């Protein structure tokens, strides 16, 4: 049974036809997996300088939310020289919450650039991060930055922001985690965040920016919907997902983890089982 859902979400197109941003030679440098970048439609946009080219252009795609349009930013882990644009994302498009799903190496290899500082200031590009606040909680660290953007030296006292990071620890090396505990505590956690921030875009990313970043969005938007409708259909959450970025929920295994986290819930949450 869920093993023909996924082979029919595998089936899902990939709509090369729209794929041409992030195919342009410049630009292929700058995905870490190269099947897995934004479609034209829905890729996050940064301004450009009259000089230099193509820096409009980063691994990342909008993706839609239960309620609202553009509410995920779906990226990959920054790289070394992709870690400006990054910051550059997160101002210009307003993200004031950031999940991180990986581990800057796992299994003896680079999967994500470190691009937040552990003590004091860094300064990628025309953006200085400060971090003020980090504190551990069961296999989630919550991390708080000061943000500034130091151009023009006009405005700048304006332009002071507070990003917060959520970064899981709770998926393991290899497989899927044994309980969907963690991944609901860390969906609660964003959720409630985005009420005193209001509606600005969430950044999830995870290694190349597909597998669990597709998952955690697919879960998000699955329970809401159960909680605001009382509706479940985990193969649609999904599909839709994958029409809006290439291979997102990427294995079986991660397949079967989001039905893993609805049991889960509804375990919890007896008021919303058998509809």
């Amino acid at each position: 049974g869920l093993e023909e859902e996924f082979r029919k979400l595998t089936n899902v197109r990939i709509m090369k036809e729209n794929m041409r941003t992030g195919n342009l030679p410049a630009n292929m440098k700058k995905a870490r997996v190269i099947q897995i970048i934004p479609y034209d439609f829905n890729r996050v946009i940064l301004s450009m300088k009259r000089g230099q080219e193509y820096t409009d252009y980063i691994n990342a795609s909008f993706i839609d939310g239960y309620r609202q349009k553009d509410y995920f930013i779906a990226t990959q882990g920054p790289l070394a020289h992709t870690v400006e644009d990054f910051w550059r994302m997160i101002w210009e498009w307003k993200s004031h919450t950031i999940v991180m799903l990986t581990e800057v190496q796992e299994r003896e290899q680079d999967k994500c650039y470190q691009y937040w500082p552990t003590e004091g200031s860094v300064t990628h590009g025309e953006i200085t991060i400060e971090i003020k606040n980090d504190t551990l909680s069961e296999a989630i660290s919550i991390r708080d930055f000061l943000v500034t953007l130091n151009q023009p030296q006009a405005r700048q006292e304006e332009q002071v922001r507070v990003v917060r990071q959520f970064h899981f620890h709770g998926w393991p090396e290899i497989g899927i985690p044994a309980e969907g505990k963690g991944m609901i505590d860390l969906i609660a956690a964003v959720q409630k965040q985005q009420q005193q921030t209001g509606n600005h875009p969430i950044t999830v990313h995870c290694s190349a920016g597909a597998g669990r970043t597709g998952t955690f969005i697919a879960l998000s938007n699955i329970l809401e919907r159960v909680k605001a409708e009382g509706l479940l259909d985990v193969f649609q959450a999904v599909k839709s997902l994958r029409l809006q970025r290439p291979h997102m929920v990427q294995t079986l295994e991660q397949y079967e983890f989001c039905y893993k986290v609805v049991q889960d819930f509804i375990d919890i949450f007896s008021d919303y089982a058998n509809f």
